[PDB]
């Protein structure tokens, strides 16, 4: 129960804050199926920050939980696909950790609305 415009402004800011934690920009765009041809065999719902931005502007995030769930998919897809001894896997762990405080603070701002 709140106004749409300030909520979307908050989500845009939050998405930027999350992307700032991905310094190598490895989560910025869809995993390229031309370089990773078997990716969809194991990952049923790919996600990345560009797709999240598209979803945001298409009004697909009208609650904080749905936004946070797509962020969690970026992380969990990467943990699932990649071996534990890779930079990718460790980057997903780090993103999960650093994203946590970002999301907790942003959710508090949504609740304030
Ligand atoms: C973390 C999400 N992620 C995975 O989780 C995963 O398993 N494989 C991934 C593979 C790529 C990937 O191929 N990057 C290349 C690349 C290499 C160097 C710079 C640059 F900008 C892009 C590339 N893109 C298109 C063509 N080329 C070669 C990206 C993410 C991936």
């Amino acid at each position: 129960e709140m106004q749409l415009t300030p909520f979307l402004i908050l989500l845009r800011k939050t998405l930027e804050q999350l992307q700032e934690k991905d310094t190598g920009n490895i989560f910025s765009e869809p995993v390229p199926l031309s370089e990773v041809p078997d990716y969809l065999d194991h990952i049923k719902k790919p996600m990345d920050f560009f797709t999240m931005k598209q979803n945001l502007e298409a009004y697909r995030y009208l609650n904080f939980d749905d936004f946070e769930e797509d962020f969690n998919l970026i992380v969990s897809n990467c943990l699932k696909y990649n071996a534990k001894d890779t930079i990718f896997y460790r980057a997903a762990v780090r993103l999960r950790e650093q994203g946590g405080a970002v999301l907790r603070q942003a959710r508090r701002q949504a609740e304030k609305m």
